């Protein structure tokens, strides 16, 4: 059980929270998202492919950081 962090700016608070449900699609899995903290965390078996998809979605800007 991976756990994968990628920096992603808000932008779209409105959409960019709606544009994170699509990740379920992409990941399928455990996924967590903190507005006050701007940090997105999510477990995935695949890690490094979900989240720039999803992130990337509403044109949010996504940086990683780095995966275990």
């Amino acid at each position: 059980m991976p756990k994968h962090e990628f920096s992603v700016d808000m932008t779209c608070g409105g959409c960019a929270e709606a544009v994170s449900r699509v990740l379920n699609k992409l990941g399928g899995v455990k996924y967590d998202i903190d507005l006050p903290n701007k940090k997105v965390c999510i477990e995935s078996e695949h890690s490094m492919d979900t989240l720039l998809a999803t992130l990337k979605k509403t044109g949010a800007t996504v940086s990683y950081l780095g995966l275990e």
